[PDB]
């Protein structure tokens, strides 16, 4: 008396609307006891041909494994072509009825969903992260040579992803990469109220249904793994600290002439050096490093560091995904002028696109952080007031200006709505990405979005934000403001 395991039916993964994303398909896997196959050697050429395997290679295998009384032959034939071997009716041949995964949306949602190994086990994305929920429990059968235990099936998992926004994201980031001859990219879309990831796309992608001759670059979940210095896209957090210090208001002026600022041996340089007096909105529109450095010297790094930590920058996302990088929000006891400045204009830390989008979500959600979710959120968690509604509101208005105002990013305007956001030029020898981070509608935000384009500056990312946001808001029947 022995025991064979009854494979469990892996739980169905859907998008937030119940569109199937990963499905357990019936297949049949064929084993054999050589000892018994040794008695029908005249059948081998027919068996081999019907397993695709070559005649002499096939007979080599069985002959050497003659001593053994178990080996697989082939895993994962269709049940229909699989019966075609049992239709040969050959002694020594018995069949296991297995499942394997189909991914109906294929490459569109490859990274978010991931895929299973040969054993039907999670290897990437959600498939790994929710392996235990999805796998269920093998059953157990006594083989003589009854059923000890029923197999319990994995449970259905409804992702936060909206496949319509995913299709849109995937298409538009694809277009943009070829339009800009760029190597790679990420686009994250978040529900600012619920912390739901509505879309996550990386280029290059792959077909999880056909992982033959798969490049490791294609498999990289960039949105969750690539870390970079966010540059100007974290200046709104530096400004949130400035406006919470009690020492700054939006109409305050900073003199950024002559576009450089000596701090001892170090020289802070602005990307454009055609300014003297700028208001706090101007500092953002111009992305003046001198502007934001001077404010930071006045309020202290501690206050900036604290806002940045509270919106999740360089923090664990709690998403439990396989390769997730955390980045680095570095701390000091004493913040010298150099480190204070570089933190404030966003070279003093490294983050993932998902972290940036989460931070933008907090700001867009009138300053309330909500934990990230890759699963459909039915009951919104309370989440944390990390920036005051009033400050959040002011910084929203300032970022709407960055998009609208003359001098501003006109290519990020969303036809129909008022959008808010900030471009930046990231640094991963010095690899450079174009970033755009923002939300809409500006006056009543619903959606936060980050666009990353590797080696296409940040006017590159902006038009993508434009077209993807327009679509996402319409698909969500958000009323034009």
């Amino acid at each position: 008396v022995r025991h064979i395991a009854i494979p469990a039916h892996r739980g169905l993964i859907t998008d937030r609307n119940g569109e199937p994303l990963a499905v357990s398909t019936p297949v049949t896997t064929l084993w054999a006891n050589p000892k018994e196959l040794m008695t029908a050697k005249e059948r081998w050429p027919q068996l081999a041909a019907a397993l695709g395997q070559d005649t002499k290679l096939f007979a080599d295998r069985i002959e050497q494994n003659a001593e053994r009384e178990f080996i697989y032959l082939v895993r994962g034939l269709t049940p229909e072509q699989g019966e075609g071997v049992i239709a040969l009716k050959v002694p020594g041949v018995y069949s296991i009825e297995e499942f394997r995964r189909f991914y109906p949306a294929g490459e569109v949602v490859a990274h978010a969903v991931g895929f299973t190994d040969v054993d039907d086990r999670g290897r990437e994305g959600i498939e790994l992260a929710f392996d235990e929920w999805l796998a269920g429990v093998p059953g157990k059968r006594q083989v003589l040579k009854q059923v000890t235990k029923n197999a319990k099936p994995g449970k259905t998992l409804a992702l936060s992803i909206d496949l319509r926004l995913q299709y849109l994201a995937h298409r538009e980031l694809r277009n943009a990469l070829l339009e800009n001859g760029a190597k790679a990219g990420s686009l994250v879309i978040m529900d600012v109220k619920t912390g739901e990831i509505l879309a996550m796309t990386n280029q290059p992608t792959y077909n999880p249904n056909n992982r033959r001759n798969l490049q490791p670059a294609a498999m990289r979940n960039r949105a969750m793994i690539d870390v970079f210095e966010p540059g100007s896209t974290v200046k709104p957090f530096s400004m949130s600290a400035a406006l919470a210090s009690g020492r700054w208001k939006p109409s305050d002026i900073v003199d950024v002439y002559p576009g450089t600022l000596q701090i001892g041996r170090y020289t802070i340089r602005d990307v454009s050096r055609n300014s003297r007096q700028l208001d706090l909105t101007g500092i953002l529109i111009k992305s003046s490093n001198v502007g934001i450095s001077k404010i930071a010297f006045d309020i202290g790094a501690e206050s900036i560091y604290s806002v940045m930590q509270q919106v999740g920058l360089g923090q664990d996302t709690g998403l439990g995904f396989p390769g997730e990088r955390v980045g680095n929000l570095p701390n000091h006891r004493k913040w010298p002028k150099a480190e204070t400045a570089t933190l404030a204009y966003g070279y003093g830390l490294s983050v993932t696109a998902i972290q940036l989008a989460h931070a933008y979500a907090a700001l867009a959600n009138d300053g309330k952080s909500v934990p990230l979710s890759m699963t459909r959120v039915d009951r919104v968690p309370d989440g944390v007031q990390v920036i005051s509604p009033e400050v959040a509101s002011t910084v929203q208005g300032m970022l709407q200006q960055v998009v609208e105002a003359q001098g501003g990013v006109f290519r990020a305007q969303v036809p129909g709505y008022h959008a808010a956001g900030k471009s930046g030029t990231a640094r991963k020898e010095n690899a450079y990405r174009s970033l755009f981070a923002g939300f809409a509608p500006a006056t009543d935000p619903r959606i936060a979005m980050v666009v990353v384009i590797d080696e296409p500056g940040g006017l590159v990312s902006a038009p993508v934000f434009s077209k993807v946001m327009a679509g996402a808001l319409r698909l969500m029947n958000v009323p034009p403001d």
